[PDB]
């Protein structure tokens, strides 16, 4: 599975041609299947050669010399496959030693707005393709939403921190190229209630199980029964979850009522059987030849005692049924008050991963990209994720503290206007043939706008911008000079007191003596209005309740993100809002033409299968580089 592995690691089926390939190789698709098999092998083998050694450029010549007979004889097919893989960034992407040209002459000028991972990835491709490219970045650093805090021996990521599995992840290649150290995240996450006591194992698993059944029930309601619209409004995941919970509570109350009726019935029978027994005793009373009269009262009294003694047995078969029934009552409630708070911790955790309250997520599409998840454990970046954007910036023409304010594009070229953010007096004007916009969705949604488009973007584009969600989440970095927590535990949770505030500092994690506290959901935007000192104080109180007031010292350093207030972000990353879908991600990727595409788009919000991630941003950049090169360089 070597060549089979290369296709998989490249997100491609090893045994068939993708739609994109069919388009580029119409003669292969509509030809001898035997040729397709040769195409797929050359493609898979070329990807393998690249994947086995991504720190060095894989040339056409070298691909040909390493292919085996007969493949090494079809020079022309190999060239076409290598050119295709290269143009689209499946090989020779990221950071690697070139071993050939980098023509001193440059064809075409492209301006790239934003120097985040998508802009950086696209730039390296475009430059290696021989175009003249310049990146305009508003901040005084590269990386965008990859933002690493570094002081002394302290390292912590305020932006992206997790590599979500290596299997199929292009970040696996990049990780090798920049030598970024990755470490698995242990899953064990003990939970502590608001009073500091740990949630027992049995309870933990019970609630988690319900969390899972609840989500599965909404998935069933949505994709099997199609209940995605109600009162002419798209249903949200949070809305559906609350209804499923209501049904559970109704069911519990129903079974409770039936059990009470069983009790009351049994009680009524006992009461009645008792009354007839009392009346029979009274009959036995009254009832209480001479020789014959004796035998006669005998058969009479014994007939009434064959009646009464028996009545006492059917009575014992009732007092038995009763006492059982009320020893085996059904559940009193679906979720106890505490149980619900623990369930809210799992919802808070989901709001964290999705960067938004559950009531804003599309029930039908929120998890639209699951089928593309990578395989493998999730890893964290020991030395800080900024090592990637920093290494990708090597050798590019990047203009920092340069905030773009207007993008003008015509059938003859474009102009990008920006201003120095250190001296808002001077305004630069950069002319070019094409503009690649990597501005965050949050910035594109800004009202009044942060950057004007002349002409204004089409309605089909802006309405997509408006429908799509742009979430938020924050982190508080607590640097200590000591480790007072369990070092064999990477994560531990804090169960809040209310549903509304379930996302407040609900999670803590480590890996130096550093703890990060996470703020999710509704709490994420609200907490940004609290000073660092006060938020830090709330963290310590929580930690003190867990570990003990004397075990928790004051932090040496703290850093608090406020992604929604950050003007260059306006949030953390997108999410499929109620009323949107995977299609808006495609609409966001569509280039704008004045009869030749001039304005292009990349960014995590323009890639349908991998949104809201660093790998998605990277792939979107590789994608646009290819589309732009195809237009200008042929
Ligand atoms: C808190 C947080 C946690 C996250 N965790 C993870 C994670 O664990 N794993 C994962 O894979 N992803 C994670 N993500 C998402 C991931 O970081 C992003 O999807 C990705 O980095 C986006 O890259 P981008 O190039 O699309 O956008 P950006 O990185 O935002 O790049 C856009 C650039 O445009 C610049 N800019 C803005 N306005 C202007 C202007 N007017 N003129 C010029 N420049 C401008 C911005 O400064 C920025 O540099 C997280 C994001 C956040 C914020």
């Amino acid at each position: 599975s070597g060549v089979e592995g290369a296709a998989f690691q490249s997100r491609l089926p090893h045994d068939r041609m993708t739609s994109q390939e069919a388009a580029c190789f119409p003669d292969i698709i509509s030809g001898p299947q035997q040729t397709q098999k040769v195409f797929l092998f050359i493609r898979n083998r070329t990807l393998q050669l690249w994947l086995d050694n991504p720190k060095i450029q894989l040339t056409f010549e070298a691909t040909l010399q390493q292919l085996e007979a007969p493949y090494n004889s079809d020079t022309v097919l190999v060239h076409r496959v290598h050119s295709y893989l290269e143009r689209h960034g499946l090989i020779n992407f990221g950071i690697y030693k070139r071993i050939k040209p980098l023509p001193t002459k440059k064809t075409g000028k492209v301006i790239i707005i934003g120097s985040g991972v998508s802009g950086l990835a696209a730039a390296r491709q475009l430059q290696s393709f021989g175009m003249d490219v310049t990146l305009l970045e508003a901040r005084d650093r590269v990386g965008g939403r990859v933002a690493t805090f570094r002081k002394g021996n302290y390292v912590a990521d305020l932006g992206a921190m997790v590599v979500t599995g290596l299997g199929g992840n292009p970040m696996a290649v990049v990780s090798k190229q920049v030598n970024m150290e990755l470490a698995k995240i242990k899953q064990k996450c003990p939970l502590y209630e608001a009073n500091g006591q740990a949630v027992p194992k049995e309870k933990d698993e019970m609630v988690e199980q319900e969390f899972n059944r609840l989500l599965e029930a909404t998935s069933y309601l949505s994709h099997q029964l199609d209940f995605n619209v109600l009162n002419n409004k798209p249903v949200s995941l949070g809305q559906a979850l609350e209804v499923v919970i209501q049904l559970q509570e109704k069911h519990v109350k129903d079974e409770q009522i039936e059990h009470w009726k069983k009790i009351v019935k049994t009680q009524e029978e006992l009461k009645e059987l008792l009354n007839k027994m009392v009346n029979l005793k009274e009959k036995i009373k009254e009832l209480h030849t001479a020789e014959f009269l004796v035998k006669s009262k005998h058969r009479d009294l014994t007939a009434l005692c064959k009646e009464y003694d028996e009545l006492a047995e059917t009575q014992g078969k009732l007092e038995e049924k009763l006492q059982e029934l009320e020893a085996n009552p059904p559940s009193d409630v679906y979720l106890s008050s505490r149980d619900r708070q623990i369930l809210d911790w799992h919802f808070a955790n989901l709001e964290f991963a999705n960067a938004t309250p559950l009531s804003t997520l599309s029930l039908k599409h929120w998890d639209q990209d699951d089928d593309f998840e990578f395989t493998g454990s999730h890893l964290t970046v020991r030395n800080g994720y900024s090592c990637v954007p920093v290494a990708l910036a090597e050798g590019l023409d990047i203009k920092l503290n340069t905030a773009v304010r207007q993008v003008r594009y015509t059938a003859s070229g474009c102009e990008v206007i920006a201003v120095n953010t250190r001296s808002t007096s001077q305004t630069f004007i950069y002319k070019c043939d094409a503009v690649l916009c990597t501005l965050p969705l949050g910035v594109l949604k800004q009202q009044p706008p942060a950057v004007q488009f002349v002409p204004p973007l089409p309605e089909w584009k802006t309405s997509a911008v408006q429908r799509m969600g742009f979430g938020n989440l924050n982190k508080v970095v607590l640097c200590f000079d000591r480790v007072f927590w369990d070092p064999s535990v990477n994560l531990f949770g804090h169960v809040g007191s209310t549903t509304a505030s379930r996302g407040e500092l609900f999670l803590f994690w480590n890996l130096a003596p550093i703890l990060l506290a996470l703020v999710a959901g509704e709490a994420a935007g609200i907490m940004e209005n609290i000073s660092d000192d006060v938020i830090v104080g709330r963290c310590l109180a929580i930690l003190k309740g867990i570990f003990g007031s004397s075990a928790v010292p004051q932090p040496k350093e703290t850093v608090v993100s406020r992604w929604r207030a950050d003007p260059w972000a306006r949030g953390s990353y997108s999410y499929v809002a109620a009323g949107s879908s995977g299609n808006d991600y495609d609409l966001m990727a569509q280039p704008i033409t004045p009869p030749i595409p001039r304005l292009f788009f990349a960014g995590e919000h323009t890639i349908r299968n991998y949104p809201a991630t660093v790998h998605g941003a990277l792939l979107s950049g590789l994608r646009e580089a290819g589309r732009i090169a195809d237009q200008f360089l042929g």
